[PDB]
């Protein structure tokens, strides 16, 4: 469950929120392969409530109804094609899974929802998969309210209702039988693996019980006996009972400590800086980098919902993010998953977006697609983070130097850094207020590259800034604290 699954020489997923099945078809083939990108997050593809107050939120994805494949991304048979395409260009498919609970308790009874199925949950009927009032928790909890109340306690939030959600009775073998029934079409279609949402409210046991009736990958792109790739969403930034580790033994588990640590230093917030990033990693109280899957900001928190935390960075804050992101990707720590958003009316009123429940780019409800701009950016409100060449490259830069030690670093004792990945890759950053400029050992053989922040490789030159390497490794690099960009990567493959 820890092995991605993804084609040799490809190491990120990129999260494409709320987009529709036929886009990501053709983004896979006309832009993630030939990217390098190793794969793609998708939203629930199982059927939702439709939620009319607000106006079709993206967090009613989160309330299931059935396991119909059938959402405002499009039906079973676009979800089907894009699976299939995507893996026949070598671009992996994995399946945001809402498992540990239906819909919310005080939703009105009756056909609202993504593919038109009854549902009834105060009376916790959900025939369409089937679930009756033998499938929930509702014996089980021990609050007053029934609902989750108190973090402390860490059998509550297991057996209680999350915000409300209906808790599905995981320590059944039917309730686990139906969800491994959904899984195991998933799988058969050709997802190569799973997040696992809302993990921290399942016992680790009862993950345990389904994924130990899954079958294994299909057979005719991954190898026979392939198990799916597992990461789980647990919020575990420190003094609570629940760990991250709790959920090692089925699979990785999401590090929330990374991007609110790395939103920090790159702010310059807290007294942090970036000569601090010398022993990034375990060095930082992080979990194991076998187990971590790692990124700058995910679609809860960069809206302020989940942990929030206001250091966290996003494409709103855009020369800063691009900068934690380069960071990221070059780091040899975890395994790494990139945003890609859609813009919404943020609007702050004491403190908290109004508009943190915005969907997406829709009219009336129905997503717009992604329309790609002449210049290869997105129209339609996508924002398409990861079509930036300053993210996009950097994608690349991490799959060149796989494999490769953390080496070669220097520090000025304030935000001026920079590092290198074995032989193979050399990365500079300036954060402090005046210029970076100075000579430095690279690791790299001698030669004319292309850095591929400001530029790209064509036709045997540069588009942006060329570094030139030396027979001894070294360099110079000048970078100005007013830079659009303020830093500079070279590899293997960006040599002239
Ligand atoms: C009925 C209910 O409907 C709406 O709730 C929506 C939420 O507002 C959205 O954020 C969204 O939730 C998703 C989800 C539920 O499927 C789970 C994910 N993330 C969760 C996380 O799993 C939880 O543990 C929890 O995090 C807490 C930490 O565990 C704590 O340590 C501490 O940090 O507090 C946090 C925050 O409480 O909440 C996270 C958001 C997933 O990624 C989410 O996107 O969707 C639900 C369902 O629609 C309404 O907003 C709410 O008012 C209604 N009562
Ligand atoms: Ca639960
Ligand atoms: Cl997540």
């Amino acid at each position: 469950q820890y092995s991605s699954n993804t084609q040799q020489g490809r190491t990120s997923i990129v999260h494409l929120f709320e987009w529709r099945w036929v886009d990501i078809a053709l983004e896979c083939e006309r832009y993630l392969a030939p990217k390098g990108f190793g794969g793609v997050q998708v939203s629930p593809p199982n059927e939702n409530v439709a939620i009319h107050n607000p106006f079709r939120p993206w967090w009613e994805r989160y309330q299931p109804v059935s396991y119909k494949l059938c959402t405002r991304s499009g039906n079973e048979d676009e979800f089907r094609n894009m699976v299939t395409r995507c893996n026949n260009v070598g671009v992996r498919i994995y399946v945001d899974a809402v498992i540990n609970h239906m819909c919310g308790n005080a939703v009105s009874a009756g056909t609202s929802s993504t593919c038109g199925s009854y549902f009834n949950p105060g009376s916790r009927d959900f025939p369409a998969v089937p679930y009756s009032g033998w499938d929930f928790n509702d014996g089980k909890c021990k609050t007053g309210s029934g609902d989750i109340e108190n973090y402390n306690d860490a059998t509550q939030v297991r057996d209680c209702r999350l915000s409300g959600l209906l808790d599905l009775a995981l320590g059944k073998d039917y309730v686990r039988s139906k969800i491994a029934e959904y899984m195991n079409h998933l799988i058969d279609i050709g997802v190569a693996g799973f997040r696992i949402d809302a993990s921290k409210h399942m016992w680790p046991g009862d993950i345990k019980a389904i994924l130990d009736k899954l079958h294994n990958l299909n057979s005719n792109w991954f190898p026979e006996g392939s198990k799916p790739f597992i990461y789980q969403e647990v919020i575990d930034l420190g003094g609570e009972p629940i760990k991250s580790s709790d959920y090692f033994g089925n699979g990785r588990v999401t590090e929330f400590k990374y991007g609110a640590k790395l939103g920090t230093v790159i702010r310059k917030w807290n007294g942090e800086k970036m000569s601090y990033l010398k022993n990034w990693g375990e060095g930082w109280g992080f979990m194991p980098s076998d187990r971590a899957l790692v990124f700058v900001d995910n679609h809860d928190n960069q809206r302020g919902h989940g942990a929030g935390g206001a250091s966290i960075l996003t494409f709103w804050d855009a020369r800063l993010y691009k900068m934690a992101v380069g960071f990221m990707l070059a780091h040899p720590y975890g395994f790494t998953r990139v945003m890609s958003s859609y813009r919404w009316p943020r609007y702050f009123e004491n403190g908290k977006d109004v508009n943190d429940w915005v969907g997406p780019p829709n009219d009336n409800g129905v997503t717009k697609e992604v329309t790609i701009n002449p210049d290869t950016t997105c129209g339609n409100d996508w924002v398409c983070e990861h079509r930036a060449r300053q993210i996009r490259n950097m994608v690349n830069f991490r799959n060149v130097v796989d494999g490769q030690p953390f080496t070669n670093w220097y520090d000025n004792g304030s935000n001026q850094v920079a590092f290198g990945r074995g032989n193979r890759g050399f990365i500079v950053f300036n954060n402090d207020d005046w210029t970076f400029s100075l000579t430095l050992q690279t690791g790299l053989p001698a030669g004319t590259y292309c850095d591929v922040i400001s530029g790209d490789k064509i036709n045997g030159n540069c588009t942006g800034i060329k570094i030139y390497v030396s027979d001894d490794g070294k360099a110079h690099f000048s970078i100005s604290n007013s830079a659009e960009d303020p830093f500079i990567a070279i590899h293997a493959e960006s040599k002239l």
